[PDB]
């Protein structure tokens, strides 16, 4: 699997720009650290009635991840600068995986995945991710759910592996592997 890093692809950037301002839901261009955690607390852990040790793992793995890209309390980011930022932490979690250190999207993915089947086997239903998808809005469709099942490799039951998401993650948002394309059907480019 790929290591080498392509900023400099438009299709990086495109992939980033549409992140991007699907968490500016305001349209104005900026987006703060205030309002992710937020998004990742009141809206998505509350609604999964995750514990206190959950939803305080869960914000630290988020508050870490959106920190790597640059953002901090009280900030707030514009695209160009969000941008530069993924780079940055696109690079760092390239180095700690060639490191197997955990990577901070390895420790965010263990964290989601830690709601819906609670300590076990970190395996989660299509009727969880659909859950998922629609909560965070990440892929609000029922359709794009579905097709996301169908590009990963799956086990015996019909569920989806943590450990299945966070190798095709790491494709998917840092090194743009073709195998990841298509990661999250046409609802992500
Ligand atoms: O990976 C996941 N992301 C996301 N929820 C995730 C969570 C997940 C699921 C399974 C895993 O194994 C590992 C992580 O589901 O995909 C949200 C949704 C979200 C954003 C803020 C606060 C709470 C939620 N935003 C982005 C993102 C990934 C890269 C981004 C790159 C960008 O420029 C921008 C956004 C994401
Ligand atoms: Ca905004």
């Amino acid at each position: 699997v790929k290591l080498k890093t392509d900023f400099d692809n438009p299709r990086w950037i495109k992939r980033h720009k549409h992140m991007f301002d699907f968490l500016d839901i305001n349209g104005n261009g900026k987006i703060t650290l205030d309002e992710i955690v937020s998004k990742a607390s009141d809206d998505i852990c509350a609604k999964l009635e995750a514990t206190p040790e959950q939803t305080k793992r869960h914000q630290v793995c988020v508050e870490a991840f959106f920190r790597g890209c640059g953002m901090e309390y009280g900030k707030e980011i514009a695209f160009p600068q969000f941008l530069d930022g993924w780079k940055q932490l696109a690079t760092s979690e390239l180095k700690k995986w060639a490191r197997n250190e955990p990577t901070l999207i390895r420790e965010w993915g263990d964290a989601v995945f830690d709601i819906f089947d609670k300590d076990g086997s970190g395996t989660i239903t299509l009727d969880e991710w659909k859950a998922y998808g629609k909560i965070s809005g990440i892929s609000p469709s029922q359709e794009d759910c579905e097709a996301t099942f169908r590009h990963c490799d799956l086990d015996n039951a019909g569920d989806l592996d943590v450990d299945e998401m966070t190798r095709q993650h790491l494709g998917f948002w840092y090194t743009l592997d073709p195998e990841a394309d298509g990661l999250y059907g046409n609802g992500v480019p």
